[PDB]
């Protein structure tokens, strides 16, 4: 029961339980989240497994809860400023190996090949988290003689289509241009995405209340008010300070808490991620289709206090996405 | 000028031998150097009668009189011929109201009629995409919208203009044939807008920005449409066009907007699905132009751009009888051949 679990886990550290330890650290949080004790004295056995960015969520989770916890807030008042460095220190890592990809010449025989299979990549995966059963071979198909593939739903079909028209639309028309992104762009977007699949919803707002998981987003009244804020912080100063990678996770995140339309929230926030990315000089990233439980935790971690494990969660795949690009070339 | 003055001449000399078929070839080669010959066409308007065909001989002198007014032995053949046709048309349209009033005296519920109602739906559609180069087979539009599943080896286009009609009428029997009031250019554009949607989600009930020819008819400029459309739905809900016959104001409605051309494609589509709505709400079923008939269709279409719209009217009220045909044929074949 209530403050039980936690220390059968506590004397079982002393005794070195190592997973015997986790396990029960676990179990105590899974009967009360919101348990601070737990939390805290997790955080502390993190650390010992020299696992300081984890640690510091639990610490932050527990402040949240009870601000003046001291034990948590001794811990915390550490560790801020370290995982502020270990953060930006990653982002450092990662625009050097954008760096080695810009290094490389346009006309390269062997970076063509990539860019290209790449393309096919992105579609396959950015499809497959929502529950598409196309395959790559399929969905190459599909794009390269634009006829049917046997035995599959034309709804499924018709995704592939609408993405590929959306980035053609993305990469011809929005990357290059000069100016502010508006409500406008948004909508024509996904007037692309889910036009081949609904024709009627494509380009208009939610008109209905729906559930997201445990996420009950703002009420199709708000939901203009809350695109008009949204794109106003797109354009805002303190928006361009941010680095890329955070400004394109956290344009991602909003997008996908508003979720102002019916269908096709996740993949045109997905595509405006890579917008914000292409614009500011880097390569089109994806979230792969194993990666769809992991994607929807840092989006639940998001939604209670902390966005941290989500902009890190971006900033992996963003690394994955150039070790693929640099490995292949 | 008299490049085919001897060509009429040959084909005059014909008649009075005899000469059936080899005077109609050389009439027919007459207008073809020149079409507007008021004298070829009035000869051929006489030679029509012979045959009792006075529907093609009004054609002909209406067509002289259009280019030569005062022509005097035009003139006296069509002041007798013109309240003849009105007569002929006019018997018609009694003819097709009769079967209309025969398939509304089938019973509501009838397993007959709700199995030839549900076959014929298809059978509208395989014909409206089929008439446009679609090379989908009945069969195979029928597994589009039973199952949702594609068919294998045929363009997804030529598909996903299957479900675009299928959601158009959807959208026309529920909200459009029971709806009060007048038909808005908002409702065209949503028609449009599901008919093309999941073919061109871009240009789906948005009208034509540049300007294209189609056979030899150049529509208005992209700048006029739009005026043209405001005139268009005016004339729809317009006390004048209450008046005319249903089948007449179908026919006229679907003209007029083929003539107008307001989008990129799905323009023949759109017209076919407003005009059975016109029928539909006047109380006629909805009416399919055949794929075999594309060739007619076309040339009727030619022949109201160039003056007299009605052989285009005819060829509406003829595909409406052999509808009615089918349905009341179909009906009384499943009435024994089913249970109940
Ligand atoms: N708890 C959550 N809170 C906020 N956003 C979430 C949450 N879980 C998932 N999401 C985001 O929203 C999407 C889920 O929305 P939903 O299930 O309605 O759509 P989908 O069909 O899976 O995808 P799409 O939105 O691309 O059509 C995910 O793809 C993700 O981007
Ligand atoms: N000479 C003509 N004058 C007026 N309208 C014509 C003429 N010829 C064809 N049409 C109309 O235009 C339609 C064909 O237009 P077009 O060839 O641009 O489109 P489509 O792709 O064949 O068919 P849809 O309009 O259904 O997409 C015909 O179905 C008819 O309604």
């Amino acid at each position: 029961e209530a403050r039980a679990a936690l220390n059968q886990a506590l004397e079982m550290k002393r005794q070195g339980k190592r997973e015997k330890a986790q396990k029960l650290f676990m179990h105590a949080l899974k009967m009360d989240p919101d348990f601070v004790d737990a939390l805290t004295e997790f955080g502390i056995f993190s650390e010992e497994d020299k696992d300081i960015i984890q640690a510091d969520y639990l610490y932050t989770r527990a402040l949240t809860i009870s601000p003046y916890h001291e034990k948590a807030l001794v811990n915390r008042d550490r560790t801020l400023p370290l995982v502020e460095e270990i953060d930006q220190r990653y982002f450092s890592i990662i625009d050097s190996k954008v760096k080695k990809v810009m290094s490389i010449p346009k006309g390269n025989s062997a970076l063509r090949r990539v860019m290209e299979e790449t393309y096919y990549h992105h579609i396959y995966h950015t499809v497959a988290i929502e529950g598409n059963t196309l395959t790559l071979s399929e969905i190459r198909h599909i794009l390269e003689t634009r006829y049917a593939v046997p035995g599959k739903s034309l709804e499924e079909q018709n995704e592939v289509i609408g993405m590929h028209a959306a980035m053609k639309y993305i990469n011809t028309t929005l990357v290059s241009r000069i100016g502010s992104v508006t409500i406008s762009d948004v909508l024509e977007i996904h007037r692309r995405v889910l036009g081949y699949v609904d024709p009627v919803e494509a380009g208009r707002f939610r008109t209905t209340q729906v559930l997201v998981g445990h996420h009950i987003p703002p009420h199709p009244q708000d939901v203009e008010k809350q695109m008009q804020e949204f794109v106003q912080w797109l354009n805002s100063e303190e928006a361009m300070n941010l680095h890329p990678v955070e400004f394109a996770a956290l344009a991602h995140y909003k997008l996908v808490y508003i979720h102002p339309f019916i269908d096709g929230n996740g993949r045109t926030s997905r595509l405006l991620m890579n917008l914000i990315l292409m614009q500011a000089g880097y390569p089109p990233i994806t979230i792969r289709k194993e990666q769809r439980s992991d994607y929807y935790h840092v989006l639940e971690a998001a939604n209670e206090g902390d966005v941290r494990p989500f902009i890190r969660f971006i900033a992996k795949c963003t690394e994955t996405t150039l070790d693929t690009l640099l490995f292949a070339t």
